[PDB]
């Protein structure tokens, strides 16, 4: 089992990776280019008296982490679960892997579902965590909302509870890879790009209303838009939330041992300067955690 995985390759995850790798801990970082990493002027990050682009600042962060031995991977994470037993099981598009300690640095970027009355059906049909709520919809007709590999994997997990699963990409282009498409086809899980306008049903969800005015029956709607997010991981790990953010103490510890959180996903002042300090503090906490708990 690896001692440490960092999920996130923005300022928080990279600042943390620099510190952990310098302390001699084999460091594996998962993440892709953050949203800030484009042609945007950064002018308020300490130490840069001349304008630097987000793309270039992040690129220097990456070279900095690699300089001290951090390995950076572009793999998207699909799920995080407590391992059986001990440490954490990390689901990626490529397969599985495992880690003794996790630093969550996945930011707050989120594809939104775009359903006018979705809030009316929270707890009554609309769910998020499959391991959490899947059993309640066993044998039932369940729709997964989302366009990506995350949606595809959530749909496949749902098969543990019901054979009656399909995916709606909510008007978006699907970005499901051919390997996942194969798996969906083999399982009889259909994918279409219809757009759900609203939900219907009187004690609970029973009908999806498409922007057409056409309808489909479903008693379960699992939201899985875009990429798996900090909230999605929180649901499966049992990490306590603070509104839409992860709860973290001043040392970036969550309520789950071995799980730390840093950057935008702990939501205060959503800035590079802030993320870089949280990443550093998370690293310090992880390093001492690993020394007591994870031999390597
Ligand atoms: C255009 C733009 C301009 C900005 N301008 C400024 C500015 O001038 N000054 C300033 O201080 N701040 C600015 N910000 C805000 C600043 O970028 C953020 O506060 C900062 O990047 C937070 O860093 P982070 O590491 O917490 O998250 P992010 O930068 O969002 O990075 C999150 C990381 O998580 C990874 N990730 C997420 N989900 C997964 C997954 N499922 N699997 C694998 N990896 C995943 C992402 O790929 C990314 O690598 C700007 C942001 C944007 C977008
Ligand atoms: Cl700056
Ligand atoms: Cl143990
Ligand atoms: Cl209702
Ligand atoms: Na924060």
């Amino acid at each position: 089992t690896r001692p440490l995985v960092i999920i996130g390759a923005g300022p928080a995850g990279l600042s943390a990776a620099v510190y952990t790798a310098r302390a001699g801990i084999p460091t594996l970082v998962f993440g892709s280019a953050p949203k800030v990493a484009g042609d945007y002027d950064i002018d308020n990050y300490f130490g840069f008296d001349e304008t630097i682009t987000g793309r270039e600042l992040i690129e220097r962060g990456r070279r900095q982490a690699e300089r001290f031995g951090a390995v950076l991977r572009d793999d998207r994470i699909l799920g995080l679960h407590h391992g059986d037993d001990g440490g954490f099981r990390i689901t990626t598009e490529a397969g599985e892997t495992a880690a003794c300690a996790i630093i969550l640095a996945t930011g707050v970027s989120r594809v939104r579902p775009g359903i006018s009355n979705i809030a009316d059906y929270e707890g009554k049909g609309v769910s998020y965590c499959v391991s959490c709520d899947g059993f309640f919809y066993r044998g039932l007709r369940v729709k997964v909302l989302g366009e990506g590999v995350f949606a595809a994997n959530q749909a496949l997990e749902l098969l543990h509870y019901t054979p009656h699963v399909s995916i709606c990409t909510q008007g978006k282009a699907a970005s499901i890879t051919p390997e996942f498409m194969t798996r969906l086809d083999e399982a009889g899980i259909a994918v279409d790009d219809r757009k759900i306008a609203s939900l219907e049903g009187t004690p609970a969800l029973s009908v999806l209303r498409y922007e057409d005015g056409s309808t489909e029956e479903a008693q379960g709607l699992f939201i899985a838009m875009g990429e798996a997010s900090s909230l999605d991981f929180a649901y499966t790990l049992g990490v306590e939330r603070n509104g839409v953010f992860l709860g973290a103490d001043s040392d970036q510890r969550t309520n789950i041992p071995g799980v730390f959180a840093a950057g935008d996903c702990t939501g205060g002042f959503l800035q590079i300067a802030v993320a870089v300090g949280e990443g550093a503090k998370a690293a310090r906490a992880a390093i001492s955690y690993i020394k007591e708990e994870c031999p390597f």
